[PDB]
């Protein structure tokens, strides 16, 4: 549904677990390729994978 | 180096372990997105992940 609206910019506001889950789902669906930008809205960046 | 020559078609002739390793590396580098074609050159297709 996000691709249906051509959303190349996504802001994730979650903890270290939901961020990891969403990242794994992005990798599975193949959206971590060049052309997208993510912002991890939390004080811990290097905490996740 | 393969992308330097614009190689969208790849034929993997390996066992069930090297195929899994190459698939994991493809997923990490982000090349399983639409626009590529792979041929697993072995008698076992559903054996791997």
């Amino acid at each position: 549904d996000l691709e249906l609206k051509k959303e190349r910019r996504v802001i994730l506001d979650c903890e270290r677990d939901k961020v990891n889950d969403i990242v794994d789902q992005v990798i599975t669906i193949g959206k971590h390729v060049k052309g997208y930008h993510y912002i991890i809205a939390n004080l811990g960046f290097t905490d996740g994978d």
